[PDB]
């Protein structure tokens, strides 16, 4: 019993984190076999970040310009190649602790654990979500760019994110490990801003299902909605559309509790209209939206890796 | 910027986790060097549990009665002793991933990371506080006993909690890694019940400070209070007494932000009396009490000018 914001076991990712210096600029890198990925903005300095020519700055740079450290040990860079917004430094040594991995691009509303690093040194792990506006509300200080977010999908670490920059609102943008940014953001100091954030409806419903599983029934009601009308109400509370796809990934939880998804949408309809009125669900006074359906299943079945 | 419930990385602990089976009971062990620590209730059938005598049950066991597994690989048990409520199984191999480590008993209010495991494999990691009534509000299912809490100081893992059992209220009870229970709890099947739970007052303040550090100020005020007039209002809202030991650890956060502890205590007093009034602090509608001052410094602190 109980329900917590649970992070993935960060073990198999801690072995992959390294330091990458270039000038006086230090950030973090991900070491997988004989390649070290990091933000291409390690090459820039403070002037260049105002308006960078990455293709002309990587020219005036050679292998010896990149210092790469793995604990006490040093690593020898035997090539480079900037793909999109991420650097891939070929190095002479394969990481012994390289796990079975893949590179994924996640859709908004999908969650992942973030391993916050400084100086190639993991400091903490937390569970995050890709906001609808393609940011994440992370916890990052100066020098954490290159820290990575990930899932464990069965036996295989799925790298989904690499931190680049902090936007002015306090939120955070980055790339997949192919270097292609999430959202409209770009690696340069300009007047970028995040959109307005909205709530990830399908995750809220997942969490209401968790609450039912763990014994909370008060928010349930005989009322009934259609998919269309729910979205009309929800939309005025900054809730993301619930699609027919969404209604399917909720079908497992629908059948474990015998509550149709549309009946749960009616429960959520009334919580939006009437509020919560100083009541808690699963130790919470707000509607949590950072647990996916699969996150619920995992915590409630005791899924291991 | 930002502020999350941040767990310590769990790798150093992942490499220690093993599966311990005895009879029909399977649970988790901790493989440090050539010893496996696990809860001693693994040797009980549920008929003994009703009123067991543990040194009597342990002297009936053979080494071969313990199935210990690390991955596919069975470990050979060569000895078995008790220390309070934990079994030390001597195995024949030393754990090659054994981190630098140490066993520490924590106090109520302090926090730690928990690696929830089943069958010696980890399910995930989360931060917890030792509640003042010596329970924890974990997420633990059947098979989770043997899971451990831990803090990490540099390279060094300070194991502080081992999970044993779930109480009727759905909170969790366990021991330090020397076998002594946190709280008045016993590993036999009796009526047991958690004492009254209260809010860790020092921790809330640490979190109001973390809020001010992240640019929330809406809940501050010019009002100031005596420590005693606070506790008078606080106690009636189910809060722990605040005391100089607490004030003197907030000191750095009170200094980094410029807000005298006694002023932060007048902010909280007003939050208690008037409620939050449809507002949020660090994305929360409740006052959070599972962040210690140290978890705040850990997470959102930098260079200070002298």
């Amino acid at each position: 019993s109980g329900f917590r914001k649970m992070a993935f076991p960060s073990g198999k990712v801690e072995g992959c984190m390294v330091q990458v210096t270039c000038g006086t600029t230090t950030l973090n890198g991900l070491w997988l076999d004989d390649v070290v990925y990091c933000p291409r903005h390690v090459i820039c300095t403070s002037e260049d970040m105002l308006n960078p020519n990455y293709e002309d700055l990587l020219i005036r740079k050679s292998n010896h310009n990149f210092l790469v450290q793995a604990g006490n040990v040093q690593l020898r860079v035997i090539g480079h190649s900037m793909q999109n917004c991420v650097l891939k430094l070929k190095v002479d040594t394969a990481n012994p602790k390289t796990p079975k991995y893949k590179f994924v691009r996640i859709q908004p509303g999908q969650t992942f654990s973030v391993l916050a690093c400084y100086n190639g040194s993991p400091s903490g792990v937390y569970q995050c979500a890709m906001r609808p506006n393609f940011t994440i509300k992370g916890s990052f200080l100066n020098g954490s760019s290159g820290s990575v977010g990930f899932n464990i999908d069965y036996d295989c670490v799925s790298f989904c994110y690499m931190h680049h920059m902090e936007l002015p609102t306090g939120v955070h943008a980055g790339t997949d490990l192919e270097g292609n940014f999430y959202g409209p953001f770009v690696d340069r100091q300009t007047a970028q801003a995040a959109g307005t954030d909205t709530t990830i409806t399908v995750n809220v419903l997942a969490w209401l299902y968790a609450a039912v599983i763990n014994g909370d029934r008060w928010f349930l009601n005989r009322f009934t909605t259609t998919l269309n009308d729910f979205n009309l109400v929800a939309m005025k509370y900054n809730y993301e559309p619930l699609t027919q796809d969404h209604v399917d990934i909720l079908g497992p939880l629908s059948a474990q509790t015998g509550i149709a998804v549309l009946d749960m949408c009616a429960s959520l309809k009334e919580l939006l209209q009437n509020g919560m009125n100083g009541r808690t669900i699963l130790g919470s006074a707000l509607l949590e939206d950072e647990f996916t359906p699969f996150d619920v299943v995992r915590q409630c079945s005791g899924v291991t890796f």
